[PDB]
């Protein structure tokens, strides 16, 4: 609510595609988060006509509900490049759109709980150091000292080590899948809000429409971006898509002069990150029963009481979101055997960050070509 501020560019609202539904389109996209607005601008890209469909807003679920960072920091060996490269294609966007998607390479600090958790990540980053399975450098690494102090300036505790993603994405929900939206809509994406997929149509094994709640479109080519949603819609053509639901909380405070900057995770629940407009970020828990009234006000004492700086910030707003995860929690980004011509792209935590290369992926496995990553370990048929 009091986050998105009508008039500027938090607004937060871009209006569907207006007039009728079209007859006919190459791809029908169901939903218009992040995943399906990515997805759609891909496939325009190679030359297809998209049609979104939409049963409420635009991005109006998680996709503009998130914590706001994009990080690989300790992602396994199955979406750790899928990661790495989705903030190398976020580094890229706002040279993409032409406008601010609010994106930023800004550096995360997260103190480990324990030693053996510093074990654990200093071993996770020597293993992918050795191997990092890309061109693009990798840039996280363990600090102390002077470059630790500067990035922790007003912390009341002696923090003496972290690990540090340098080159950590931050993106802010007002904004960023407005603006991708807006840019999707102007690629000649057209979005039908309001507009619920109910179901397929068929004809000798080739999917003919996707039926609508405002009638039926002419299409041979489906993807499944519906979120949370995705296991209801695929469990109406009889296939089952493995997520279970998890639920997270989301604050918004106000900035502060002498605010260190930065994205910050430490012992005691401690997170925050710096919004585009100095406001910040923060959440008792912000990697998966909700956390109550007293918990949530809490979490912004011991958060002032471990950085001064937030003292006088006030709350801006206070929400929770729903998402759906796969059992290895890893995306599911897959064909779907029993309907030719229909790929799925859900059920993921960290869609955000993943969209830019898991758009590419849902689109390479729609049509058949060679695979921009191994799509074994988000296969739909892996559990
Ligand atoms: C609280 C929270 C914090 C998060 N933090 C981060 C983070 O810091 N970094 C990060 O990378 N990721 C984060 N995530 C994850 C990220 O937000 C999601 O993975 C991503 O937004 C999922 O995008 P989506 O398009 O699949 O889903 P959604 O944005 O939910 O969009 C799906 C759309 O499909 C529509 N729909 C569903 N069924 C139908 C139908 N039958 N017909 C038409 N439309 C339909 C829905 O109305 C919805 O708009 C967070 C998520 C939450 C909830």
């Amino acid at each position: 609510e009091g986050r998105f501020v009508p008039g500027t560019p938090r607004h937060g609202f871009v209006e569907g595609t207006e007039g009728a539904l079209p007859k006919q389109a190459d791809v029908v996209v169901v939903g218009a988060g992040i995943l399906g607005i990515m997805t759609a601008i891909n496939l325009v890209e190679r030359g297809l006509s998209v049609v979104i469909v939409e049963k409420g807003n635009i991005a109006g679920e998680q996709s503009s509900r998130f914590y706001g960072q994009a990080i690989s920091y300790k992602m396994p060996d199955e979406t750790f490049l899928l990661h790495h490269l989705g903030k190398h294609r976020w580094r890229e966007m706002n040279a993409k759109v032409g406008i601010d998607t609010t994106y930023r390479t800004q550096g995360r600090v997260e103190v480990p709980l324990d030693e053996e958790d510093l074990v654990n990540v200093r071993k996770w980053i020597d293993e992918r150091s050795k191997n990092v399975g890309s061109d693009i450098p990798f840039k996280t690494r363990i600090i102390e000292g002077a470059e630790l102090n500067q990035r922790l300036r007003g912390a009341t505790t002696d923090w003496k080590i972290a690990g540090f993603e340098e080159d950590s994405g931050s993106f802010d929900p007002e904004v960023a899948t407005f603006v991708m939206a807006e840019y999707a809509k102007k690629m000649g994406v057209r979005i039908y809000t309001q507009c619920a997929a109910r179901g397929l149509e068929t004809q000798a094994g080739v999917i003919s429409d996707v039926v609508t709640e405002k009638g039926a479109i002419k299409t041979s080519q489906v993807v499944v971006a519906g979120g949370v949603w995705s296991r209801l819609f695929m469990q109406n053509l009889n296939v089952d898509v493995p997520t279970l639901p998890a639920y997270q909380s989301q604050q918004l405070i106000s900035g502060s002069p002498t605010a260190p900057g930065g994205n910050v995770a430490l012992p005691g629940g401690i997170f925050f990150r710096e919004q585009a407009d100095g406001t910040y970020a923060t959440s008792p828990r912000v990697i998966v029963a909700l956390p109550d009234l007293p918990e949530l006000n809490a979490s912004l004492e011991k958060l002032k009481a471990e950085f001064p700086a937030f003292k006088e910030s006030k709350l801006i707003d206070q929400w929770s979101g729903a998402m759906a995860i796969a059992p290895d929690e890893n995306p599911i980004i897959s064909e779907v055997k029993e309907y030719p011509g229909l790929v799925i792209n859900t059920a993921t935590g960290w869609g955000m960050t993943e969209s830019p290369v898991s758009a590419e992926l849902t689109a390479d496995l729609l049509l058949g070509k060679k695979p921009v990553l191994d799509p074994k370990p988000f296969s739909l048929y892996r559990f």
